[PDB]
């Protein structure tokens, strides 16, 4: 697949253009970093785009690729539901065209999340601790937040977790979001961890998605731009791709 | 719903007798025992049965209540393809009765296995650790043996897990099956316990499932006995139930 | 070893009557609750006492123990510097005489701790989660507490851990025991469990103590009946008894 | 301190002198690697030497450093009763020398095991989980078989681990370690990894050690390094400049 990387010389990728030049059945048709033209990925006939650079870019570069029915693996955040209907207007006038947004391309982290979804609705108790290395500057993860969210979400209806707590230590029960708790555990030598925890009565379940690479995220993007073409229109989230819906 | 529970003497039995009696929303129509004629099933419009009688009589019970138009939601097992599709058969004259036949209704545990499924075949690498009191006959348990072969199952087409061992001691790899490392822990203090490890460069994902019960099957069967109503006909395994979307 | 027990209604009390009674090496030579007369103790011959009444009462029967030359293994808590310091006293008079009082009789819990304390000082950081049924009173349990506060003062001269969160969620970080994060996972399904994490760039290390029974402390308190003899005068906590070369 | 370090192109070495080169309060002396005479470290005023050149050499130099009143810290491996006996032997006539022996210098991993030494003989059953990356040539790790071997020798005297095991596939309950079950998991993502656990009726313990870097040997060898004077004549592994004995 003729594949083209924006923003080619910020770490992401850079890492791409690497993983798309390794990788056996993708050729790289054009890596254009900032102040490069966007009319290098026709000139190259660029089938599919990695697109990684700053939100206020993003949204010029989109419109491009619609444009031109260039198909968008997109890992860019700063997404709006504002500029969901954005995208998904531009998108109405090439049907053709697919578009992949995505908070999260690491696999590990989608599944983990997935199942915590699907899980969430058959327990008593559900928390979430997250461990990271001691220089990461916000508490809980952006990655540790989303997934209490969804978690709450597929509770909407369960009563709140039981809890008979009544002397305690500020901040003894973690942070609340949505009703649930998330910890956060930050410890030198450990890199990105998510363990989300259910109970119930007589049994517990446990998820937990460690990431020990900045890299892990690639397997991912790769699979996303070997599958894009499966599934026209906006898609949001990389977990449809993975055939689990 | 109106509810009748075969094997009331044996320990499965007597359980879900009072966990139909504790439930409000179901009253409970009909307890046997082995030898108890079926009769008193319809003598009391029961709808749907709870049965986990001995194999040997499971069949001849199962005729009975398709025959009756009445739903089964049954945890016996030594099922054969070859008695699975005989009951498939009986259904095909009573397209209006239901059928449900599990290897295990731990909620927590058909979770645990189906994520399992799910995520087999992004990783290269996949054990599993299963982890039982010292009193259990047999290693690896029934239910690490069957996600071995899930797990197998699901990667058909991909390479074997990775392992340079070229020395070692009998059994330092754990058990064979179809390709998966499976290892059995026996130890004091355990009940039942399972841990499914996946790894792939940069990053792994595990699942684990501890149950504390004997009676952790409880809240499934009641969840297949308020929800057999929804699938006509055979269904094989909790999973369809929890209702996945 | 001919041993008394009092308080012997209570939950505690009633449960060592059996241990000494199933105990081979041991018999039980007095039993008493609130109110029976200590006299009945020497009356018995009795060698050593099980002592875990009630706090009020406590300070009461060490001095008839001590005064009788009775060693007493004491489980009660409530016990102060100066509370030490008066048993301390009553001891000078009989030095054949040994006391031991204890927080807590788990082998393991005890073990779990002193391993903390051992290795605190070598690493960067240290945090403590510890893990309850949803129907305890109080976030952290007193042993993550009284762990925390060991901890802290093993590294009384390092610095504190590292951490670069400057955005968060109120209670993200758990507590803050003496400069040391203890987070509290209220869960059904749990009993008692808890986890010291210490890590340092490059390794990490991790204890952890599960208790899956109100009464995992009688081994301990055997343990010490067992061995009180072998340490005069007042001992605090079982470590000592745990023999450690 | 003057420091020197042997086989200091050795991927042990190099890390070494760069390790003592950046910290504060110990000054390099000499860097040999092969090809390099042994003068160059009196030469220098060498008080210590790391070594960890391969072991036809070690004999070789420890004579050297003995000879000299050369303090040495030693990774090399391939040490026996015999070359014990012969260390033990040079220091004979230099009583104020110090040599420090060590299979293992990661501070978690020493801890780790120590930790599981004290331990073992308080529960019914004990078994070792090791994980590594699907590159490691042998099963169980050097480090899983060495601390088996603790456990059986510190349980000499207990009941075997119970076990009802009567049918089971190959390999199911891992190898057999003096007596103690040690399973090896190999998967890809991992490092290097223990988890030594036990088990009694009402509560289990777990140590985990992990390490995620080559390099984690460094603050040991460096303590080591900071503190081998304490102790005049040979010491055999770093747990006793733990002071934890
Ligand atoms: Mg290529
Ligand atoms: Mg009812
Ligand atoms: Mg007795
Ligand atoms: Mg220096």
């Amino acid at each position: 697949a003729r594949v083209g990387v924006l923003g080619a010389k910020g770490k992401v990728g850079a890492t791409m253009v690497r993983a798309v030049a390794a990788a056996d059945d993708l050729t790289l048709s054009a890596e254009l970093d900032a102040g490069d033209p966007l009319s290098l990925l026709t000139d190259g006939n660029t089938e599919v785009v990695i697109d990684f650079t700053h939100p206020d870019v993003v949204m010029g570069n989109l419109e491009f690729l619609i444009d031109n029915g260039i198909h968008a693996v997109v890992g860019t955040t700063g997404f709006t539901a504002e500029r969901f209907q954005q995208v998904e207007s531009w998108l109405v006038a090439k049907p053709n065209t697919s578009v992949l947004i995505a908070p999260n391309f690491a696999i590990g982290a989608v599944l983990s999340m997935h199942f915590a979804k699907q899980a969430a609705r058959f327990f008593d108790s559900a928390e979430v601790i997250e461990l990271h290395h001691p220089h990461k500057a916000d508490a809980p993860s952006g990655t540790a937040a989303r997934t209490a969210k969804l978690i709450a979400e597929a509770r909407k209806g369960l009563p709140p977790n039981p809890d008979a707590t009544s002397t305690s230590l500020p901040g003894a029960r973690g942070a609340d979001v949505d009703g649930i708790p998330v910890h956060a555990v930050r410890l030198a030598g450990l890199v990105a961890h998510q363990e989300v925890l259910f109970g119930t009565e007589g049994e517990t379940l446990t998820i937990r998605h460690d990431s020990l690479d900045r890299t892990s995220f690639v397997p991912g993007v790769l699979l996303a731009v070997r599958r894009i073409a499966e599934r026209p229109g906006l898609t949001v989230g990389l977990e449809p791709l993975l055939d689990l819906h």
